[PDB]
């Protein structure tokens, strides 16, 4: 009863700021430390932002909570990732096909693969007309 398209657009703003964030540090990281200062720094805004859907209540209802499934999924979602992203990057035992001649396009299509969760992610939840069914 006050959740427009807008709180998509208030939330998807900072969606962004937060994803490339991460990748920022992931590709120039100046010093081995700097890993540790954005997770910390993610965790400030998300809870900053947290606390603020807490204070319009956009639902007062006993239970089955609006952004409460969209909050959870993008803090589950970057969690693995960082899981992931640390183990792939911690040590390479394993390789898809490749061999030799590595570590060029791995940066660009990194942080390509964040944004395509954003959007896709985003729109696939929407749920539109021409994804609907035909």
């Amino acid at each position: 009863e006050e959740l427009p398209l807008f709180y998509t657009i208030n939330l998807i703003i900072p969606c962004l700021l937060i994803s490339c964030l991460t990748v920022l540090v992931f590709y120039l990281p100046s010093e081995c430390g700097e890993k540790i200062t954005l997770c910390i720094s993610v965790l400030l805004s998300l809870t900053v932002f947290l606390l603020l859907i807490t204070e319009i209540i956009p639902s007062t209802s006993s239970v089955s909570p609006s952004i409460g499934e969209y909050l959870l999924f993008t803090m589950i979602f970057v969690t693995l990732s960082i899981v992931i992203t640390v183990f792939v990057l911690n040590v390479h035992h394993r390789s898809p096909e490749t061999h030799t001649g590595g570590g060029g396009g791995i940066d660009r299509i990194f942080l390509w693969m964040f944004i395509i969760v954003c959007l896709l992610g985003t729109v696939g939840l929407f749920l539109p007309p021409w994804l609907a069914g035909e």
